């Protein structure tokens, strides 16, 4: 099987002047990927009112524009006209149809995979090319769609019929358009967790269920690795508390003075060790199951930090500090609230060990971000990390009641700051993680489900 990929991004790649979306430095990661694959090359397009494209190779071009790319939710997609929307979208089109042109010109052939990158415009006009290319007689070419999110919140605020998002577009996809009704349009979707599985799926409901996956589990590795000579402070000594709104500073004992709302660590140094938990915080995720056990080494007086990634419901967020500080007694136990994922490589290259207790983690990315970037991980015996997790690149505990599982995280943590696990596993685990893990084994296991599930 040979591949003739045509990839349309919906943001600008990392570049000379330009930082990338999250969905735009995972385009180019994958470009790079498919490309590097036997039997396979990928030609991408992509806007930017900054870059301009090369003049030294042909795998991809940029749309120019003068205005800074649209957004979902600086430029608002409802905020331009109707003239300013139709144009931005049939530039594009004849941009692509040219590229494409160029590309079936170059190869003899013709394309056989779309991949179009958020739920929103770059479907349409790729659906759109298609239906000409078959007013002349020649295929279709079957598109797949990434559905990272941030075009589906703007349909759920429409519907919603929110503040600044008036109705505009999601009855026109729908309704005029078409292209998530039926397979004649969309040939498959990918999603990348099983909320937005749903998210999609609820919206789009005449769009088979069955044509609707979870993307092959990979990691970034341009994002998560190991990051050269960060410290301590560089990674998250300026990264500001959270707990909740609400939240009275005003309970916390004489020896938690340190925990405050909007207000950094101090002395990152000054602790001994880093121990690292990251996640929604969902139930199942245990973070109880941590604080616990956070709570039986603080009073050890080895000088233990230990950080509180992810988001959170005010409702939950406010269980899980107040659990922490008033129950528990936490001074070492800061909670930073949700983190870009750079930031979060920062973190992790600088921290002795990961816990992720989750119960039933169907995957858990975090799991080989953080070996990505050559620390050890720690979770339970269940769920994804039971196929990846071995001895070598950290541990797994017996399963149980959640003050089970914290009696032996804590025993795991004791056990590889003890160890040094990081020095003894932090080699493997970044070694490990990029073969297993990397967006090439991704790519490679996302074009062979899409040949055997949506080539109708
Ligand atoms: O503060 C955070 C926490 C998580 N994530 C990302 O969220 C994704 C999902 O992991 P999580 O544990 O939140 O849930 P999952 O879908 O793995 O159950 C991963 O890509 C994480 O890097 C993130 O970007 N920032
Ligand atoms: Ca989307």
């Amino acid at each position: 099987k040979e591949w003739l990929i045509f990839a349309l991004g919906t943001n600008n790649w990392q570049g000379p002047g330009q930082f990338a979306p999250g969905s735009g430095i995972l385009h180019q990661g994958q470009h790079i990927a498919m490309n590097s694959l036997e039997k396979c090359h990928c030609y991408s397009i992509w806007p930017s009112d900054l870059q301009k494209t090369p003049t030294d190779r042909d795998d991809y071009r940029v749309y120019e524009i003068p205005h800074p790319i649209p957004i979902c939710e600086s430029k608002r997609w409802h905020s331009m006209t109707d003239e300013e929307v139709t144009s931005y979208c049939d530039n594009l089109l004849k941009e692509c149809t040219d590229f494409i042109e160029y590309i079936e010109k170059k190869h003899g052939k013709r394309i056989n995979l779309f991949l179009a990158h958020h739920c929103f415009m770059n479907p349409v006009i790729m659906s759109e090319i298609n239906e000409r290319r078959v007013a002349q007689g020649i295929p279709k070419v079957p598109l797949v769609v990434f559905a990272h999110g941030t075009a589906l919140k703007m349909y759920e605020n429409e519907i919603n019929k929110l503040p600044e998002f008036p109705m505009k577009y999601y009855d026109w996809i729908r309704g005029t358009k078409n292209i998530f009704e039926s397979t004649g349009h969309v040939s498959g979707v990918f999603a990348v967790s099983a909320p937005q599985k749903n998210s999609f799926e609820k919206l789009f409901p005449l769009f088979p269920q069955e044509r609707v996956a979870i993307t092959p589990c990979g990691y970034n590795q341009l994002v998560f690795h190991r990051i050269q000579g960060m410290t301590r402070e560089k990674a998250f000594g300026h990264m500001p508390q959270a707990l909740y709104d609400g939240f009275d500073a005003t309970q916390l004992s004489p020896v938690q003075r340190h925990v405050a709302s909007d207000q950094c660590i101090p002395d990152v140094n000054a602790y001994d060790r880093v121990v690292v938990f990251c996640g929604r915080f969902a139930h199942w995720k245990r973070i109880d199951s941590v604080l616990k056990a956070a709570s039986r080494w603080e009073k050890e007086d080895k000088r233990i930090l230990t950080l509180i990634f992810g988001a959170g419901s005010q409702e939950t967020r406010k269980l899980y500090v107040d659990m922490a500080y008033q129950t528990l007694g936490l001074k070492d136990t800061f909670f930073l609230g949700p983190q870009s994922q750079p930031d979060l490589a920062n973190v992790y290259t600088v921290a002795d060990v990961s816990v992720f207790p989750s119960h039933d983690e169907p995957f858990g990315l975090v799991f080989i971000e953080c070996m990505g970037c050559g620390t050890p991980v720690i979770g339970a015996k269940s769920g994804g990390p039971l196929d990846f997790v071995n001895d070598e690149v950290g541990a797994l505990v017996d399963e149980g009641t959640n003050d089970e599982v914290a009696e032996r995280v804590y025993a795991a943590v004791k056990q590889a700051l003890a160890e040094d696990w990081k020095k003894t596993k932090g080699a493997q685990c970044e070694q490990y993680a990029l073969k297993k893990f990397s967006l090439a084994s991704q790519a490679e296991l996302m074009l062979e489900f899409v040949e055997s599930h949506f080539t109708k």
